[PDB]
């Protein structure tokens, strides 16, 4: 099916299924929960064709039995938000991390281009360290805090839909302009979000993102 | 030198300095902040001789410039608490993680026994996967969310003192009794804290901890 097709089209990058043991360094597949209340909301959305969209916190999705289950158990009673990231993207563009776990639920098939925070050296990450993981429709994953990640890359021509679950407030605008002291301070970009942008990605550079991906702006062919 | 003395006494454990590059898999050494406000408070304490003490949130230590600096920059605007863990312990006892970053600042020399969350299999962690890191007085470290850790082990006969900084609420008592569904739900122990206890530690098992460390309850000799 789509997995083998995509693997064949992407021999320029290491390209694995999300169920591969290689994913274990980056996160965990979550199997025990069902997400019908969230799927219902996501069915009412359209995928944008001009650029990706991200909404960090959606009342409809947070006002659900499943959000309470995930807050009290998966996040150990820390307050969460549930949003979405949908779009037409096929390129790496940037890599971010949070000092928290993220859940991504694939509402369509999609690909995640991932890295490790430990592979950042002096605010540079090399494209040649990226690994791609094919995530089938319906699979939920935890991305660990040490996993660099960004918007998905599409599998179907029509683009992708994903649910994104984070501690409440993550990705909100910064309310203060810190006096930068550490290397990582150069990467802080939104609340609980550190970002390394590809220099060829003008949409990020124009917002003041730190240019730090060295290498190709990887494309996922489909 | 205390480091080489301790390394020589602990050849049964892989034993490294916190400045060793191996620690970069588990966290980061924090170098550009000034913790003098907190050091002043910690100098006013002695070390308990009978058992460890952990106080999660100390108002005086949170009403500091450093607290604001670390909240707005290191934690990217997410609310934090500042407390301490001091005591006479020399054994592994347990291994915990949070889905957040922790800062430990060594007020005395101390040793951290660490593991990786990805090395847990069916809620078991093997003692032979533990690594020890010697942390000199004055060093501050970030422990990543994927780093299993617990209370320090002492270097000096008098015990150790450490500052512990976490997202606000971490380690509070759980307010809900979840339906257990995932393996990790068996480990949830306090707010934002999952614990794998050594089966010999009744102090932990009696409080509801999951016995899951297979192997010796490692002792750090000094
Ligand atoms: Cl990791
Ligand atoms: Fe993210
Ligand atoms: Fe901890
Ligand atoms: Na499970
Ligand atoms: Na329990």
């Amino acid at each position: 099916g789509s997995f083998q097709y995509m693997k064949d089209l992407n021999k320029h990058i290491p390209f694995y299924h999300i169920e591969d043991s290689k994913f274990k360094h980056y996160g965990k597949v979550i199997n025990e929960y069902d997400f019908n209340e969230l799927e219902t909301y996501m069915d009412s959305l359209t995928i944008p064709q001009d650029q990706n969209v991200y909404v960090a916190s959606v009342t409809e999705m947070e006002n659900t039995i499943i959000k309470n289950q995930l807050q009290e158990a998966f996040y150990g009673e820390m307050s969460i938000q549930i949003g979405y990231c949908n779009g037409p993207n096929s390129t790496l563009n940037g890599l971010e991390y949070h000092k928290s776990s993220e859940i991504n639920i694939a509402i369509t098939d999609m690909v995640l281009l991932l890295g490790k925070v430990q592979e950042v050296e002096n605010n540079v990450f090399h494209s040649n360290d990226v690994i791609a993981f094919f995530v089938p429709k319906g699979t939920a994953v935890e991305l660990y805090s040490t996993t660099l990640h960004f918007a998905p890359c599409k599998v179907n021509n029509e683009g992708f839909k994903t649910i994104v679950i984070l501690p409440k407030g993550t990705n909100d605008p910064l309310s203060t302009n810190i006096q930068k002291r550490t290397k990582e301070d150069e990467l802080l970009f939104m609340k609980n979000k550190w970002l390394i942008a590809h220099p060829e990605r003008e949409q990020l550079i124009n917002k003041g993102a730190h240019p730090g991906i060295k290498g190709e702006n990887i494309k996922v062919y489909q």
